[PDB]
């Protein structure tokens, strides 16, 4: 039985309507609506993808196609209602996503309610030298966050109320730094912070075990945001 995956390709956007689409995920990339590269990759690694967003006629057809409830975590809750076990979440704008990258996550992810793959600066500039990312210096290195999230639906189920809370402060740095704590903020803002420290506080906050997965495959996070990208 193929495990579930969820693609949050939902999201209306600006330039996307230039291509007369609306959602960035439906913008063509190398011949097909961008998100299909993601779907192809998911099935490829043996998963059944649930698709949240507009479906003009996506190929490969996703296992289920839920509509858009107007938000990254709102869509996630919707899709969760339709899955079981450990699920891999992904946004529909990382067209470079490969099966190898997906299986790594699956195979190397530690046993935790929540696992978030992160990529080292070192490898991000191995294929995509141009790509400009928001990094963070940790004692263990310099990374950026993926666009994938591995969840244990059942374990996570109980952290959603906080998830909602923390997600609501995605647009309020000061507010968000309240939750994280000042000390920590500076620590990493200086590189003075470490990976387990990050993980241990994340856990403190959510109540569930949360870990990061150093993932050598940068296609896990290099998304497409504008025209230059598509080329
Ligand atoms: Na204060």
């Amino acid at each position: 039985m193929r495990p579930s995956a969820i693609v949050l390709a939902g999201g209306k956007e600006a330039w996307a309507e230039r291509f007369g689409v609306g959602s960035k995920a439906l913008v063509p990339y190398r011949g097909r609506p961008m998100v299909e590269w993601v779907l192809e990759a998911l099935y490829a690694a043996g998963l059944s993808p649930v698709y949240v967003g507009e479906n003009p006629g996506l190929v490969p057809a996703p296992a289920l196609t839920l509509p858009d409830r107007g938000g990254l975590l709102e869509n996630l809750e919707q899709a969760l209602e339709h899955v079981e076990g450990r699920v891999l979440v992904a946004t529909g704008d990382i067209p470079h996503l490969t099966e190898e990258a997906v299986r790594f996550v699956l195979d190397k992810a530690p046993e935790a309610a929540l696992v978030y793959p992160i990529v080292p600066k070192e490898a991000v500039e191995a294929r995509f030298p141009r790509t400009k990312r928001t990094y963070a210096r940790l004692r263990e290195g310099t990374f950026t966050g993926g666009n994938l999230l591995l969840l244990d639906k059942s374990l996570f189920r109980k952290a959603l109320p906080l998830a909602r809370r923390v997600v609501a402060l995605r647009k309020r740095p000061l507010a968000l730094a309240r939750l994280v704590g000042w000390d920590v903020l500076l620590k990493l803002l200086l590189g003075r912070l470490s990976l387990a420290e990050v993980e241990a506080r994340a856990q403190r906050i959510l109540g569930v075990e949360a870990r990061a997965l150093v993932t050598p495959y940068p296609e896990v996070g290099v998304d497409v945001d504008r025209e230059e990208d598509l080329v």
